[PDB]
């Protein structure tokens, strides 16, 4: 696999040609308009995340439906990062706290939480990328209903893929002057808060979607 | 606070010497099970581990620095997550079952008794499936287990004041330490710089899925209306007052 074979560099450079241009936008309707709109260009991110393609369709698309809402929701608040107390869902459409008021405004505090550690930790957009892309890898992996020979590779494969995504954040704490000690907390620091995103993600699902097949047919064309 | 203080080896033996008792399900013969009746062992059986967990995170270094307030936030967003890590620790050595207690040792089939029940059994299997697949250390479980306590609710405070952002910093300073205590296991156990950070990620992004369990666990909690059966703010409080 190609994707094996990346240095830090190369992984950073191909990640961050991959990502998507940050799109323009009733409250639920102006946001399910841009989601919709955001899904498509995530297909396109995807299949250019590094051994993404490798996988078989049936493998790409449980791992976009598990991880769909996180990566929208890891967006959004690199996108609200540099506006304290506010989330930019699009240029044009910069809300607050109050606005989040329509079980709507715990989701946005959660949000606004994250956006606040994120910009307390001065996260970098080469660190960005490689998270979000770790969320489209990690999120779906454990739940893989099969047992084939076939299954245990696509894992295998994923887990790798990871693993080149771990050392190319490694390499990019060192590279900024990071000791050692320092590298290994600030990757665990990173890898904890996708924990809270998985729960975001989990709380705004409840509060709400695309089928495996409506993801199949997209992934296909 | 002396918990900033602690070498990774005194992180690791106060860990190993918190660690709560394995209890037994209700000694209650009647099998089968119906549904309502494995829900009232497995309540019954979280309900008395409660009382342990509270016990163990009071001997978590750092956690007794925390107001009761923050101690209780913890608890509530990660004791689920808890008790399923534990879960799938026990389970590790019997593939393809649950080992709830030794002697409520429940396969996949088992768990179908319950409506909803199956899909969670089967996240918990691939899990411990995982953990064995890694050769999770008990070292590494304890870590990991005391990671969760202190990372679930670690965002979600609300955090107006200077004290808030103290108390966040506190929690931050100490889970930096347990990475520390983390990655000194893995040296000492001769894996090279790389193999260490590796091994770190691919225990850490495992969290990611306890917290869906957990998640998932919840839904399920209520959704067989046991709503007042997830403990309370104050049941939590006064267990650790006491
Ligand atoms: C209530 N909520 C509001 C709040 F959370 F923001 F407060 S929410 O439910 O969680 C909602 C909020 C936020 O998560 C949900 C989601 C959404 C996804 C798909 C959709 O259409 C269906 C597609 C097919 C409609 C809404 C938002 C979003 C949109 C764009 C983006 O870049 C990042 C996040
Ligand atoms: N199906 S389930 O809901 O997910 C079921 C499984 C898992 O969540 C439920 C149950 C439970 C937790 C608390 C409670 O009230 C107190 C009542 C039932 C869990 C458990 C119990 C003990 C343990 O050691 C590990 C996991």
């Amino acid at each position: 696999s190609l994707a094996l074979s990346l240095t830090a560099d190369q992984m950073v450079s191909a990640l961050l040609d991959a990502e998507p241009p940050i799109l323009y936008s009733s409250m639920m309707g102006l946001l399910t308009n841009l989601a919709d709109r955001e899904l498509v260009h995530m297909i396109n991110w995807a299949k250019r995340v590094p051994g993404f393609v490798d996988l078989t369709s049936h493998d790409q698309v449980h791992l976009l439906e598990c991880a769909w809402l996180e990566i929208l929701m890891i967006g959004l608040v690199w996108r609200s990062m540099e506006h304290p107390g506010k989330l930019l869902f699009a240029p044009n459409l910069l809300l607050d706290r109050n606005q989040g008021k329509c079980g709507m405004v715990e989701i946005f505090d959660m949000l606004l939480a994250t956006s606040s550690r994120f910009r307390m930790m001065n996260l970098q957009g080469e660190e960005f990328v490689c998270l979000k892309s770790i969320i489209l890898l990690n999120s779906g992996v454990y739940t893989f209903l099969s047992s084939t020979l076939k299954s245990l590779e696509e894992k295998d494969h994923i887990h790798r893929v990871l693993d080149k995504i771990t050392d190319t954040l490694i390499h990019l704490m060192a590279k900024a002057g990071l000791t050692l000690q320092q590298q290994h907390q600030r990757l665990a620091q990173l890898l904890l808060i996708l924990s809270h995103i998985r729960h975001m993600s989990n709380k705004g699902m409840e509060h709400l979607v695309p089928s495996y097949d409506l993801l199949l047919e997209m992934l296909d064309a």
